[PDB]
């Protein structure tokens, strides 16, 4: 039961040295790309967005797949929602007080995502070739660039517009942490900046809202108690449940590699469902380390329900469905529903040794 879950968690620890060295290779490549993008007039205010756990700017998305975000401070930014999508926006500038460094990417009033991505991709592709003394290649809206380091490690590089303004209206009912992390913490988190990433909706100049930077703020300060996991009397299994849910999807994805039916599912879907389970189970006593087996079942059941009902609300944008047929086809969801159902009813044979 939970002894099998705990053995899985022990096994995961053994691949820590390999993830850390890969993250170090990622950190080096990313830091060189930063100095070159800073030379460019359009990207001088660019910087590494702190989202990860490995050297601040390196987020792990799969065994050897890293996600790195570059942020660009964009002041006096006005947003216009694209046709009731709630997550996709056209990007404009308030009222021309002085000619901005991003004026080259303008298309009327709207700032062009593909035009900025083109210069971003062109500066990036240059650093791989100009300094060929490194072992990097390009492989293919956002992630903007996928870099393959020594034919093994892949880094997804995302360009993000930074906005220090109030969060859009579509997020008003999102981040439902009040009963768990408090209204005080919800208020404080909503004062932090938000990001826009050039993800296409069909192919246009829309930008998707991104709250990836908020994850580290909650994952590492996850309890109702401020001292949750800071002493021996307060040990919860929230982080372990998230690792097991990610592990579960990774193992299922690899097992169905022959027909690739699970290709569309990602750790982002698992994290979103995990964080909805934290909202439903707000007390630290609902995540006692001794109750690992039940807490994991709570996570799997909720994820199963999302799949079956074909609905997984974005944690920040409740009217944005990550599981709509627009994003993931009916057959793929029905397929994962069956696999997760079997795994749950059979005490997770995919975790067997
Ligand atoms: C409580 C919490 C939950 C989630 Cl799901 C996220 C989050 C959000 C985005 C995003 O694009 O908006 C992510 N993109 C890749 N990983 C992401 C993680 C952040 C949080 F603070
Ligand atoms: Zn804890």
């Amino acid at each position: 039961g939970a002894s099998k879950l705990r053995a899985v968690l022990e096994k995961l620890k053994l691949s820590r040295d390999d993830i850390s060295t890969a993250a170090g290779m990622v950190k080096g490549v990313v830091d060189h790309l930063l100095l070159r993008l800073k030379c460019d007039s359009a990207f001088r205010g660019v910087g590494l967005l702190n989202t990860g756990s490995y050297y601040e700017h390196v987020k792990i998305s799969a065994p050897n797949e890293f996600d790195v975000m570059f942020k660009l401070e964009v002041p006096r930014i006005q947003l216009e929602e694209y046709s009731n999508t709630r997550a996709y926006y056209f990007v404009k500038f308030k009222r021309n007080p002085k000619e901005n460094p991003l004026s080259q990417f303008l298309e009327g009033e709207i700032l062009s995502a593909s035009k900025m991505l083109s210069k971003f991709r062109k500066i990036i592709k240059e650093e791989i070739n100009d300094i060929k003394d490194t072992d990097v290649i390009m492989k293919r809206g956002s992630p903007a660039v996928t870099l393959l380091i020594s034919e093994k490690i892949s880094v997804d590089i995302t360009l993000a517009l930074e906005s220090k303004s109030s969060w859009p209206a579509s997020t008003q009912e999102g981040l439902r942490i009040q009963n768990w992390l408090s209204a005080k913490v919800r208020k404080q988190l909503r004062l932090k900046p938000f990001y826009l990433v050039p993800k296409h909706a069909f192919q246009e100049e829309t930008w998707r809202l991104s709250f990836s930077h908020i994850e580290k703020e909650i994952l590492n300060n996850h309890g109702k108690s401020k001292t949750c996991c800071e002493n021996k009397e307060e040990k919860c299994c929230r982080k372990d449940c998230l690792k097991l849910m990610k592990y579960l999807l990774e193992q299922l994805k690899e097992r169905f590699k022959d027909k690739k039916h699970l290709d569309k599912f990602s750790s982002y879907h698992v994290k979103t469902a995990f964080f909805h389970v934290c909202t439903q189970n707000p007390q630290d006593s609902q995540w006692d380390r001794k109750d690992l087996g039940l807490c994991f079942d709570n996570c799997v059941t909720y994820f199963l329900q999302c799949l079956r009902t074909e609905k997984l609300e974005n944690y920040f944008i409740p009217e944005f469905n990550l599981f709509s047929s627009n994003l993931i086809d009916k057959r793929s969801k029905e397929f994962l529903t069956k696999q997760i159902e079997y795994e749950r009813n059979n005490e997770f044979p995919v975790f067997d040794e």
